[PDB]
């Protein structure tokens, strides 16, 4: 069984309890960056608003899928409303598909979106130098093996990165 | 390898070719209604517009998909912005959230939105209650099968129902 | 004196009390859908929400005309932002206006628009074929009396089908 | 047969050709403003957009109508995303809904929306004193017999000042 | 410093309780109608309710600020949404863009848009014309004083009349 | 006469012609990002079809701050329609405020939204605080000067770090 979750979830993987990520912000469940201030009293604040209860730094599996979710829907929304991207995105299969929510999951709609070379290779389906001109990003550069199975799903249009 | 694509084409069927649904509308690709009008050439006037060229009523496999994917986007935009709809989508799992889709895609967000009670059960987790409670449906009577699968989906939250 | 109150007062009835509907949904007021779900709880939970008050399945006159409202200005909401069917809309006169506001109650906006090309016909204003051609319309079928009216006021431009 | 088109045509009168309004602006139809500076040519130049040809400062009946329905979608759109509007407009009958309409058509709806004591009387049903109180505006200053009708039917609930 | 709350503060004054504006309009901060309603009563309602506590009709410089921002803020919305204004707006300079942001919280953005010609001479960046053009308004007949500074804003681009 | 405008200036630059920005990025105007993609023709496509004509990658005075105003609009857009940023950007002064569309200018709304505490505290107008916090940021690290300035600007609510 394999999907955007599944994905997302050994991209960015799944704590339970807040942690400091790649670049020190507070987060938790699955890449939920709770606060850029480096305060673990406010990252429970936050927490406690995004959950609606005293969370004392600690959710439960059912808390961070929710959270997933919400992160997942602005990220389809992103996808949605950008006119650069939206085109793309319809025209891919649901394996890849799944491969720009992650990409826009990770970096959010305008950085995606810069990458005007690659959307088109995609567009039309050449897939093969959609890889090598995303594998030339600061993207790929920042964090290589996600970058790679995300590309490597680009390329072979299967769950072959993640199984 | 299972999705809304793979879900909803065995719902739905895929056609390449205009044909009349169930109630006598000229549909082609993925359950993709082109017109209500009974003329089939009004339906390709439709189906000329929305896949950009003169298909004279023939589509292929990417441009059906494609015309599904906006068909989605459609749908997944109906739970996004419905108060009474996008709590519940959050708070389901992967899987779980295909069924929600699959119900808005046929039904339309206000529809789906209608069903109060299942919509909180499903909120709360409640699976079984939920199933007997959407079973009662017109949409059950309707289309006995569809939602039994559907069903069955929301109350394992699995892809047992297609796979 | 005639609007899209009194035509739909008739073509969907006036009910003080909650009631299943041709379809064994819970309803009340103006053809007004309460919920689906097929517990009558619920529905006089929806409708105490709706209502602001604790009516326990019962509302007045003037409750009934505001929930009325309600659902007609998300049919016209539904209108104005319906790139197929404003265009159209627009072109009509105040009686055939109704009419269109009286499907998309019915059916919803994705509903009427579907409707291709008596919607083209209706802003080119060839009304008799327009007629004809939604007399062969599922919705004709399912609610044969009120399709015949609606489509009358098409092709009539006045208030004779009520 | 009286509604929103009877009632403003009177009201805003009828005219098939560029005419000055009661303060010198370039108006035409029912009430249709097209621009506020004084320049005959300008004024042609909007009605060439709005009516989509070369009219040359005269228009036709039903181009009159349809300009007519898209000011009063605007009025219409003005009330329903009018936080101070939209309660008071749900809680009107489609007659004295019509008068409202007829203010926000004539004033917009920030104009409307500022006779807060007219308002609440209005969602209170008491008629009598929101004529009263209406009749102590600017709006009843600068233009009385039009007030006097468009109260008049707040006050019945009828089409008597048009009957 | 010059911008458009130091601009605005001197064409709309700043009061720190309510006040009958040049048409008997109670009104308080910068501009801010409270209502049209002939109630002192009613007034301290409205500002009770946009401020968020019993004002009893006085409030904080902070208070009126926050009241002159979310104005500002329409202004801009509406400026943005606009198909008529915008492409003039973004047309424009930052100095000559506070002038337009002015006429809107001053007259609305239906208001500003009816000034065809003065439009598009501003979008062409042909400033004296739209100088002279803005003076033949009702808008400068009805507030001369203030009109003369906003469009002088418009045909210089600069802050010399603030 | 400072304002926005003259505040970016100073901070993105203003170049008439296509540059690589820090990260060697395509860049024009007023720090704006053309495309990620390392093709030159690439940049001179998007800058095309943003001005509406046959640039070659050259732009005039006129040009770059009509596409200046584009941006400045699109982040003051995301202010306005965030939660989280509005409510700060609602309690600022003229000059502290063009301070917030200059952060999110730079990193987007999200990005600003991000810091938890330093809103707050600007919300309760304890600059001082509000400007070691902000201090502590990867964006002051990887824009050491940049940041300095703006966050000058939020302590003493004055022109002073661009004068
Ligand atoms: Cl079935
Ligand atoms: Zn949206
Ligand atoms: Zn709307
Ligand atoms: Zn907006």
């Amino acid at each position: 069984p394999m999907n955007i979750f599944e994905m997302l979830r050994i991209d960015e993987g799944l704590r339970l309890k807040i942690y400091k990520d790649t670049e020190g912000y507070y987060t938790i469940g699955i890449g939920h960056l709770l606060t850029k201030s480096p305060s673990l009293n406010a990252a429970k604040s936050e927490l406690d608003k995004a959950i609606g209860r005293n969370t004392n730094g600690v959710i439960t599996k059912d808390e961070a899928e929710k959270l997933f979710n919400q992160d997942v829907d602005a990220a389809v929304h992103g996808i949605l409303h950008n006119a650069k991207l939206k085109p793309v995105y319809d025209s891919l299969d649901a394996v890849r598909r799944a491969a720009l929510i992650n990409m826009v999951f990770q970096m959010g709609e305008t950085g995606v979106a810069g990458f005007t070379n690659s959307l088109r290779m995609l567009q039309q389906k050449r897939w093969d130098e959609a890889a090598v001109n995303l594998a030339k990003s600061r993207w790929y550069n920042q964090t290589p093996n996600r970058a790679k199975r995300v590309i490597t799903t680009f390329r072979t249009g299967t769950w072959d990165a993640y199984k």
